[PDB]
């Protein structure tokens, strides 16, 4: 039942923004803790953003912390990252997860339960 989608890759150009989306089916986002999670070529996967799907509370490491946004919509059950001023490094797959908040235990990988497939998103150079 509980799924995720992503959606949005594409190529960027770097000082571009990008607006991912995050489909849940099986749930609603007022139970739940949504995170976004990158992996880069080579490199280990990351936390990027979460956000309290009912209070709408978030939480950004410092890595992406001002140039990335996490914001949901409970009426189209769609939880979305904003990126701004996009840099080459910021290429990767992002990955959409979740967690029950009655579970959330952090916005760390090893703290979701749901997983979605990822969307890749590559900043030319």
């Amino acid at each position: 039942q509980v799924q995720l989608q992503e959606s949005g890759g594409g190529l960027v150009q770097p000082g571009g923004s990008l607006r991912l989306s995050c489909a849940a089916s099986g749930f609603t986002l007022d139970y739940y803790y949504i995170g976004w999670f990158r992996q880069a070529p080579g490199k280990e996967r990351e936390a990027v953003s979460c956000i309290s799907g009912s209070s709408g509370s978030t939480y950004y490491p410092d890595s992406v912390k001002g140039r990335f946004t996490i914001s949901r919509d409970n009426a189209k059950n769609t939880v979305y990252l904003q990126m701004n001023s996009l840099k080459p490094e910021d290429t990767a797959v992002y990955y959409c997860a979740t967690i029950r908040s009655s579970s959330w235990g952090g916005c760390v990988h090893y703290g979701m339960d749901y997983w979605g497939k990822g969307t890749q998103v590559t900043v030319s150079s």
